[PDB]
């Protein structure tokens, strides 16, 4: 399925995903299309950060739902 | 500011918008773009169906945020 990841560049990444995938696999996705080390990385998703061991079902995270990358400071 | 509303369909609509707009408003703003009468639509925020008489800002709906439609 897809989802989206919006960056405060005001970029909107498509990413090709299962709900299965851990929030770990999702950074590495993100790496794969910006060059971003997973560590560098802030995912969040309706408010909450998000946990690398965890699954985007975890969270609930559907087809064409719409996160969030911060990087840190 | 802009916010955007994806539909069933796969559509994404960009609405422009201030904090302050009532749901009402914003359903009369996806009138505009698409023709769908307010009392026809549900729209939905990280999971809540939106009350027509709290603004953007009374659920968190920033710049750049995307609600759902769903048709009643």
């Amino acid at each position: 399925m897809q989802i989206f990841v919006k960056t405060l560049t005001g970029k909107t990444i498509t990413l090709e995903v299962e709900p299965s995938d851990t929030i770990e696999n999702v950074k590495a996705k993100i790496q794969d299309k910006e060059g971003i080390p997973p560590d560098q990385q802030r995912l969040i998703f309706c408010g909450k950060q998000l946990e690398d061991g965890r699954t985007l079902s975890d969270y609930n995270i559907q087809k064409e739902s719409t996160l969030h990358l911060v990087l840190r400071l």
